């Protein structure tokens, strides 16, 4: 059977045709449940469009993997909400016979306006995000696609969009490659 991947996320997932890139890398069918500004908790709530879509997909279709991407500062600013969302979505994925995957994202670029507004240092965000993903991977048994690591190893001018939050096309390509490695 061809590999089938369900991705839950927001513009960090959909930007720069990243799902299409991942699909071509893995020769996979990729379904995306995303909206700008979405949080993972929506997928647990069938009253939302994402929740209804995700409930139906897990009830009606067959998946190899379910990729979970949280709102970009959520793991840092609402760590408990994040942890509970991943836990419950991971259990739902496993119950459906799919392997859950965390799309681990990156701290915002040091000095950027969105990080200034959060009142959080770059180091604090870096550590909070890393801790959140590590703990969620361990607790849930989800595979971690750690995109923060190569972001840190790489060039910030290359990998970030102007806002220091969203990925550039190169940053999206990097996320696709990391996700493909994780699921390959």
């Amino acid at each position: 059977n061809a590999m089938r991947i369900l991705m839950l996320g927001n513009s960090l997932t959909t930007a720069n045709h990243m799902p299409d890139m991942l699909a071509e890398l893995l020769t996979a069918e990729v379904r995306v449940h995303a909206r700008g500004g979405a949080r993972l908790a929506e997928h647990l709530n069938p009253k939302t469009r994402n929740g209804a879509l995700t409930q139906a997909a897990l009830a009606n279709e067959a998946w190899d993997f379910v990729v979970m991407q949280e709102m970009s500062h959520g793991p840092a600013t609402s760590p408990t909400a994040y942890a509970r969302s991943v836990a419950s979505l991971s259990e739902a994925a496993k119950a459906a016979g799919a392997q859950p995957v965390i799309y681990g994202t990156w701290p915002y670029r040091a000095g950027c306006a969105k990080l200034v507004k959060l009142g959080m240092s770059h180091d604090d965000m870096s550590l909070r995000m890393a801790e959140a993903f590590a703990q969620a991977a361990a607790d849930s048994g989800a595979l971690l696609a750690d995109v923060a690591a190569p972001f840190r190893a790489g060039s910030a001018d290359e990998l970030y969009a102007a806002d220091g939050v969203h990925p550039s096309p190169a940053g999206s390509r990097l996320a696709a490659l990391v996700l493909a490695e994780t699921m390959g």
